[PDB]
């Protein structure tokens, strides 16, 4: 089994259930779960994963997992389960639904962290977002494994139409292959560029990856080499052609997410490259915005002396010196005035950057912004 193959190789405590089969069974459970829940497979698979509720197990955080898998949505929940002896545990729980190529539900991905009752704040926050990168690599994996079962499949379907002299469909099989192959080869490259595995990224390329593929969200190699500062890759892509001003479907590109991310060797690169320095995302933020926003100096600086529109404004009226105003960044409110930043500026709200300043007690920056008036 493919699936079964790909699933075994992940040392995390998870199950798979399929909500196609009657009852939502388990069809997939980790050595590791096994472990903590001191079951079997044989015990487990084919079986309701509601073995694992007891009498503490809170039956209103078990209503909030039922209607996540009536509603095909994600929840995370901390709760006590039970082991075979009867056991309890506490674990942050991690419920997503895994989608085909129509979209439809294929499987529900269940990740559990045990021994989680002391986590408080910002330490549960991260186990939070632990279990969720957890269910995404599960489903990586999976989505690779059931291309390569869909791949397996169409082959047999042309070697019999083969056989059969239908040329026809044949022809028509070999075009759906030669689309399942650009998926795979995308969905690789969109991994190794975030990853940042260079030479990977090398040979998917040479192996006739698109360099503009994109996923779901129109979220290209280019954007992820951006985010996770990735320069080497990012060049690679460019040279390959690479569209720099690739827009996702919140109108998002590189730049912006180079800016976002504080990499200013990147920033510089793609603008060298010819990225839209003023792109506007759906709500109107362009590089500067992110970059003062996120108290980005040096980003501030290029984008300026890259010809920055300094005034742009968002969908809420904010200029780059009403973010910077309002979240305390001294320099980057001296830079933006230098290059032409309009202090009576009033956002959808009537406010001014002075305004912010006073309002947020940023004392230096108010005097400053006075100062121009």
């Amino acid at each position: 089994g493919f699936l079964e193959a790909a699933l075994e190789r992940i040392e995390k405590n998870f199950v798979i259930t399929d909500p196609r089969l009657p009852d939502n069974p388990i069809i997939f459970a980790s050595d590791s779960f096994l472990q903590l829940t001191e079951y079997s497979r044989e015990e487990i698979l084919g079986r309701n994963a509601r073995f694992l509720q007891g009498p503490e197990t809170d039956r209103a955080t078990v209503r909030k997992i039922r209607d996540a898998i009536d509603n095909q949505t994600e929840v995370t929940v901390q709760l006590i389960n039970y082991t075979k002896s009867g056991k309890k545990f506490w674990n942050v729980f991690h419920l997503q639904p895994l989608r085909d190529q129509k979209g439809d539900v294929q499987y529900f991905i269940g990740v559990q962290l045990d021994g989680t009752e002391h986590f408080s704040g910002e330490d549960l926050e991260k186990l939070i977002k632990e279990a969720k990168q957890v269910a995404e690599e599960i489903a990586e994996a999976a989505k690779l494994a059931l291309l390569k079962l869909k791949i397996k499949e169409i082959e047999e379907k042309i070697k019999k139409a083969e056989d059969n002299g239908d040329e026809d469909k044949v022809k028509e099989l070999r075009e759906k292959l030669d689309k399942l192959r650009k998926a795979y080869l995308i969905l690789a490259l969109l991994e190794a560029a975030k990853k940042g595995q260079i030479e990977e990224v090398r040979r998917l390329l040479e192996l006739g990856a698109d360099a503009n593929g994109a996923d779901g969200g129109g979220t290209t190699p280019l954007h992820l080499a951006a985010t996770s500062g990735q320069l080497t890759i990012v060049e690679i892509l460019l040279r390959q052609g690479a569209d720099v001003n690739a827009a996702d479907n919140t109108g998002t590109t590189p730049l912006h997410l180079a800016a976002y991310s504080g990499h200013l060797e990147i920033v510089e690169v793609l603008l060298k490259h010819g990225a839209d320095v003023d792109a506007s995302d759906v709500f109107g933020y362009t590089p500067l915005h992110l970059a003062a926003y996120w108290g980005h100096l040096e980003i501030v600086e290029v984008l300026l002396k890259n010809g920055a529109d300094v005034n742009a404004m968002d969908s809420d009226g904010m200029t780059p010196l009403h973010l910077a105003a309002k979240w305390g960044y001294l320099e980057i409110v001296e830079v933006l005035l230098k290059h032409g930043a309009d202090v009576n500026a009033q956002d959808k709200f009537g406010k001014t950057p002075f305004d912010l300043a006073i309002d947020n007690g940023n004392e230096d920056i108010a005097e400053v912004l006075q100062k121009a008036a």
